[PDB]
C-alpha cells in the first residue's frame, strides 16, 4: 500500500521521523509564508526519498473571487507552489476549488466551467513539470459540480477525495456520489460528523470498513493531526481480510 503522511513543510523537522519509523510516505502542504525558502526545499529534497506529493496552498484562496487581488495571488500561489513540488519531486500535487462555504447546488454547478477555463494555465504547468494535479472536494455540496471541471479536462485532471469535508462540509454525507469521481488519491482521516477533526480512522463516524477496501491500491494520505500508527493498523487490518 501506498500510505503517505500529510505534514506542513513548517513541521517537516518533527515529523521526518516518524515517516521514516512508520515506513510512510509523504504529502506536504506548502505553507505559503515559507514558499521563497529554498534552504528548507533544499534540505527536505536532501533528507527525505520515498514516495511524495503536495498539498498546494488554499487558505483564503479562490481563482473565481469576486476580489481580482485574490484570484491573482491564489493563481501566483498554485504556479508557485507547483515549481516547488516539481523540485521535492513531487509525483501529485493537490489543491481545492477555492469554492466559499454554504454555496446551494446550483452556486456550485454555475461555477464548474468558469474554474476548468481558470484552471488552464496551472494544468498546463503541472504538464510541463510532469506532475498530476488533483482536485479535492472541500465545500461543494454534491460531486455533480465537481464532474464538469473533471470532464472538461478530459483526463488531465485527477480527483482526491476526502471523506469527512464531503461528511462535514458538503450535503451529500454519503461516500457513494463521490467514489463516482473515481478518486485516484485518497484523504483519510475520521470525524465525529461535526468538526473536521482530523482524527484517527476508527474514532469517528465516516465508517471506513464499509467502503475503503476497494481503494486500497489507491495512493492514500493519512491527514490525520495526532499520532498517525492508529490509523496505520487500521488500514493493514483491513487490507488483510
Ligand atoms: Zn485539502
Ligand atoms: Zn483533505
Ligand atoms: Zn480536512
Amino acid at each position: 500500500m501506498d500510505v503517505r503522511l500529510a505534514f506542513p513543510l513548517s513541521r517537516a523537522e518533527e515529523a521526518l521521523p516518524r515517516l521514516q519509523a512508520l515506513g510512510l510516505g509523504a504529502e506536504v502542504y506548502l505553507d505559503p509564508a515559507l514558499l521563497e525558502e529554498d534552504a528548507l526545499f533544499q534540505s527536505l529534497r536532501r533528507r527525505f526519498s520515498g514516495k511524495l506529493s503536495v498539498h498546494l496552498p488554499f487558505w483564503n484562496l479562490d481563482l473565481l473571487s469576486p476580489d481580482p487581488e485574490v484570484r491573482g495571488l491564489t493563481l501566483r500561489r498554485l504556479l508557485f507552489g507547483l515549481d516547488r513540488a516539481a523540485e521535492l519531486g513531487a509525483d501529485r500535487a493537490v489543491f481545492h476549488s477555492g469554492i466559499p462555504h454554504g454555496r446551494t447546488p446550483e452556486e456550485a454547478l454555475e461555477r464548474a466551467l468558469p474554474l476548468a477555463e481558470a484552471l488552464g494555465l496551472v494544468v498546463r504547468r503541472a504538464r510541463t513539470l510532469g506532475v498530476r494535479l488533483l482536485l479535492e472536494n472541500s465545500h461543494e455540496p454534491h460531486p455533480e459540480a465537481l464532474r464538469p471541471v473533471l470532464e472538461a479536462h478530459a483526463g488531465e485532471l485527477g480527483f482526491c477525495f476526502d471523506a469527512a469535508h464531503a461528511r462535514v462540509f458538503s450535503r451529500t454525507p454519503d461516500p457513494g456520489p463521490w467514489l463516482a469521481l473515481a478518486p485516484e488519491h485518497l484523504h483519510l482521516n475520521d470525524t465525529d460528523g461535526v468538526y473536521d477533526r482530523h482524527w484517527n480512522l476508527g474514532r469517528g463516524v465516516l465508517g471506513h470498513g464499509a467502503w475503503l477496501r476497494p481503494y486500497l491500491d489507491r495512493t492514500m494520505v493519512l491527514e490525520v493531526r495526532e499520532d498517525p500508527e492508529a490509523s496505520l493498523a487500521f488500514l493493514q487490518a483491513l487490507a488483510g481480510e
